[PDB]
């Protein structure tokens, strides 16, 4: 693991951990799939909706809960928690600016396949040109009884692309780029001068290409024991992503080059802050609940089924206080609890200083901010900032502020409606980052860390810092394994990139990452 | 007390009243703070929303409820009263459009110490050019034992300016002004020549002027015992107004001229008409509940904690309903229910009348107005009408009617959304003003008397006028003290400016304003 | 006389005495008026044109002299002084940009009274909108025997206001505001619902309301013993002010908030400095004579009977070289004599500063401001340099320089055409500010004492520098009484604003201020 310079080797291995998170999760479906993964992995219990909760939670243990498998609301209760305490909530969304496959997703066009796709959230769009994308999302698969089941499908490998014109057909595109927004932004999947296996429909106009149901039935069949012909898949969401792999990047690894880092890196730190925060034992002294909604839909507004303006969080947070008999108890334990809206924060763009406020911009790799907005659609108030700066005080992070120029427009987040449906108070915060809502964002790589660190800190101490805030009174190389820069010879894994376990690791054999065998050379220093 | 004509001493006084009310009331912190005092003087007990409310209300008893110190729900409960009965609900906002500064306020250009604003809602931005501005809010101050508490101050007096570009230097101002909402519209606090009392930083970039945090810290000491020091000044929301007190103009003192019109003067009104229709009895006959919620963030469209459309009032009605065992008495409430979302209506404008409807528009001093839209930017219908024509006939005050033009836009009240999460029949009703989101705002004065009549009238016959709409069935001198035109020798005080008791007050001893000793000297006729 | 930082107790004192004469000096009218009550305070004696001046006049006395109730002119006369020797002359101008009442300025829309108005001078007349505004002026008044006397009347109270319209109504006003200048910068005078006490007119179409007439025949009448009929008002100039008083604004009060700061400030500090330049016996030894002018006209170019440009200034510089006998005296005094247009100067705007010249553009507090202009809009030459920098050298004061940048207008001052009609040597300054023709106007408050404290040693060593030029040879708390800051307990003033006599004038009895009664706390330290 190469520290190039000021690199702390857990900044770093923090911001590798996120690297395979976001790769692994091009859709809201993979995001929530993966953080359950790792949720199961830390011991927490899935909980059926459909099921009643009041003798399958107890204080002591964790549980998450998932509606239409793309948005999961996990939450742990601690041992000390009576119904009526309050929580401690870091909301994030699963989602990011992408395209849709239409229902009737067939297109044919001088020879080239396109696929028919339709923009989903403010993403700019002029990013997505001449990229390498894939394909992934949730297939609904009958089988021969009649039930459809959903699975997920990852395509990864280089499968749609927008091409741009040619300069030397339109030299005035370089004065300044602009496209109509079907006729010319229809990806390619492919070339049909060479799929004439058969010369035939069989039928008048198929929803989809049918080698793109061939593709998504074979992908399906490589994790099952059985084979899916395309015939039985009914209908899907498909997401168009960028299909290259998020990695570090600028002269020290203190970038990170990532698509839909809108929010995948914050769920990222919401959810590992919230496993890091079980760790010694948090839980047995914990007096609240610790809930880490990931929710989806958030780019267009959230209003949906399982968005965060829907009922998925107060239905949640009311099933956990019906354990309690009076029926009051909801409504008491919101105002003894905080809600901590994780949605990434814009960075100071060093080419476009002008649309920036100067003194209140932040910075790369300076810590979590803090967004600030007067009209409320960062819906942070003086309440919530004393507590993130004990918080921060408490965890020995640099905190940062924003607020965006009064000659320009700000777009809500989840923080202000969330704050509505619950009635608890609320700060928006966020990691800085540039370029958002595009096909490939960059942020810093020390600021995962610092999120988490945050974030711990906040679940951990948030019990005895509620009660001080008074309003509403009476009248150069190191190891992945120990995160530690080496004195000697380190062992140098050939087959990955940059692995580089130590001298006491290699003798351990604690050396498990995604090669099958590695081969380690020995080298000086 | 001058009356000049068609007076009657009450209407004045009324105004007088209120133009005590919003000098006092630059901030919504300020105004909750000005109501909740009016409040326990009238007899009101504070809740907290943490504790349990089911052995602390009882009927025939005044409660009120305050969310982050700026929304604040005032209700008083009938003697009469059973869980399942309608709620009489006169809403307003405390918010009004103005300038916040940034949590990195320090601002210094060419000798000249700024602060760093950020605009708070629609106002109209020009009118805040070249005026004597105040500096208001709620401050965050550590205390020893790590607990914060919340201060609000008050600077009244000439401190922050927005100063125009001379004319001589743009002629062209005159032919249309405009400004850039940053670089041209930046207040001053003062010259950096003369607080040359220490000339260094001892670290990089502090958040604010420590002369401005002196200010505070200064301002906040005169009311408490001890002192504060500025470096234990946390973070705040500091609100810049119009430093200039409200007082009555016009030929015949028919106008009010005040900054923070907007609900001001309609919050003020609830909160008056709430403790007038307690006077005599009207608790111990009184079937329903009285409720004055006065919200904040309704310049931006209350998406906050604390806002209209947050829970803030659902929670407390629902609080107050269960009271009953029945979990259905809420929804049962709701449709014996009824809302009046009290937001003041645009006047008739004599310069501007091709920007009016030429038959709905209402006048000043006309009574208060129904606004009405098809579009239910104002949430009025037929029964709404109906209900408060039959009370205006029974308080014997006049009302007015209000349409937008079909071409041009409208914005929503708190009126349409508030029906929306309680499902109560509702109108937007409203007193005529014009110059809407000024910096300096006119309204009639006889309208402050007006609508504390209607108001009252609304509270104490609510219960008999529901019943009677049928939807959905089966198929030149006064006294301050006594409001009286005097017939004999005044006694002006020379002290204050327009104070003037009678002869038998004088006697009386009843001559309490704010001069600590008054010099009445005695008037003929 | 509360004092933050680097206050010396006498530039607040001065700036609080300009204070006290701009509140009551709305008008040139009232100008005039108040400058003469503090000339004949200080011993000056009136002369009236129409007498003849050869007997009245004898040197080693002080005299002023009227034109039209609104240009005056004082002069002190050396007794060391003979008819030929030179002039130092102080010019201002007693007018700033307003509103005048029409002749016919009844008018009246949708049951509002308005007044017709008319522009005066290059007034911002965007910062007019949403004021309170005060009527004052002259008032011609016939009395029994047929002869016409001028009453000036103020009327200080928010009696006009032009409102804007609301931002819901034209949303475009935010991106520039334009309005037209009749039908949409009508100000209210009142409602005339309320009027009803005659419905009838008894003659078609009376020039005034008579609601308006009876206020103006009201204040009149306050100040006589007998009262006034309206129906005996014949015609009167009527200016309509920002009713708001000038007060001190800023951080540490080192700004100046006021109405009319055009030469309001510079004739103040003009007359001040001709009072102060008497105090030992600087008479007696003055071998010149120290005129101030005080003119009327000067923001539409002086082309009046009483304006700069008229023979005002000349007639009465030839009537006093008229006690000698030689016909020619008049044309050698003026080439030993001297000019100071005082008019005020730009400041930097730290908002605007792009429109100033980067190196040339003075700062508030920092002193006067020599004006430099090449088209001679501002007529200094470097004879009047070197002469008013020598006179600064002598009173210890800082002196700036202001030039126009090349791509903009300038605008003549009255200074290059009363050199014009003199041949007298001159030179144009003016203490800077911000603002200016502004409805509300902001200066530094230093600079008033800074400004005085350089006239009168203008005034006092005139005669000995004027010859040292060789051109044209042949080849916290302190006490308002005693300006002392004072190390013990403090007397405050309960009744007054910021008073704070000391311990020795308290026993003294020399706390005279408007206050009839002041009761006196006594404070420590
Ligand atoms: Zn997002
Ligand atoms: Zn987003
Ligand atoms: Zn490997
Ligand atoms: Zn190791
Ligand atoms: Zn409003
Ligand atoms: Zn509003
Ligand atoms: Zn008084
Ligand atoms: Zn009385
Ligand atoms: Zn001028
Ligand atoms: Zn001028
Ligand atoms: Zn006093
Ligand atoms: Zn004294």
């Amino acid at each position: 693991m190469q520290l190039h310079g000021k690199m702390t080797a857990t900044a770093k291995s923090c911001a590798l951990d996120f690297l395979d998170f976001v790769n692994a999760s091009p859709t809201p479906y993979h995001a929530v799939q993966n953080l359950a993964e790792h949720y199961m992995s830390h011991g927490f219990q899935y909980l059926s909706e459909k099921s009643d909760w009041q003798s399958k939670i107890e204080p002591g243990n964790s549980y998450f809960v998932t509606r239409n498998k793309s948005s999961i609301i996990a939450f742990s209760i601690g041992k000390k928690w009576k119904p009526g305490n309050g929580f401690s909530i870091i909301a994030t969304h699963t989602d990011s600016p992408t395209l849709r496959l239409k229902p009737k997703s067939q297109k044919s066009a001088y020879g080239y396949l396109q696929v028919g796709v339709e923009k989903y959230g403010g993403g700019i769009w002029h990013t997505w040109f001449d990229r390498d994308l894939s394909l992934a999302g949730r297939v609904m698969v009958e089988e021969e009884d009649g039930r459809v089941i959903q699975y997920n499908v990852h395509i990864d490998r280089p499968l749609l692309r927008i091409p741009t014109l040619a300069i030397h057909l339109d030299p005035s595109a370089n004065s300044s780029f602009s496209f109509n927004m079907e006729t010319e932004f229809v990806p390619l999947i492919g070339l049909e001068n060479e799929l004439a296996k058969e010369e035939t429909s069989d039928n008048g106009d198929k929803y989809h290409h049918p080698v793109l149901l061939s593709l998504l039935a074979n992908e399906i069949s490589k994790s099952l024991e059985t084979t899916i012909d395309p015939s039985k898949i009914v209908d899907f969401e498909l997401i168009l992503g960028d299909a290259e792999k998020a990695r570090l990047g600028g002269i020290h690894e203190e970038f990170v080059f990532s698509p839909r880092l809108d929010n995948l890196g914050m769920t990222f730190c919401a959810s590992q802050a919230l496993t890091k925060s079980l760790e010694n034992n948090s839980l047995d002294n914990e007096s609240c609940v610790r809930v880490v909604p990931s929710f989806d839909h958030e780019e267009i507004g959230s209003v949906s089924a399982q968005g965060a303006e829907s009922t998925f969080l107060p239905a949640v947070l009311q099933r956990i206080c019906e354990l309690g008999k009076e029926s009051s108890l909801f409504s008491i334990s919101m105002v003894k609890s905080f809600l901590v809206s994780a949605d990434m924060a814009h960075a100071m763009h060093p080419n476009y200083s002008s649309r920036y406020e100067n003194s209140n911009t932040p910075f790369l790799n300076k810590g979590t901010v803090i967004k600030v907005n007067a009209n409320q659609r960062y819906t942070t108030n003086s309440a919530g900032i004393v507590l993130l700066k004990k918080v921060a005080q408490l965890a020995d992070v640099p905190i940062q502020s924003f607020v965006v120029r009064n000659d320009s427009p700000c777009g809500s987040t989840i923080g202000p409606k969330l704050a509505a449906m619950t009635g608890m108070r609320t700060l928006d915060l966020g990691n800085p980052m540039l370029s958002m809502h595009s096909c490939r964002e960059m942020c810093g790589s020390k600021d995962f860390e610092y999120a988490v660190v945050l974030f711990s800190s906040f679940f951990q101490n948030f019990a005895n810092l509620e009660e001080k805030i008074i309003i509403d009174e009476g009248f150069s190389v190191a190891c992945n394994t120990c995160l530690k820069i080496i004195r000697n010879d380190s062992f140098h894994c050939t087959k990955c990139f940059d692995f580089d376990v130590c001298r006491d690791c290699y003798a351990k054999q604690a050396f498990l990452h995604p090669c099958p065998k590695p081969h380690f050379v020995l080298v000086r220093s």
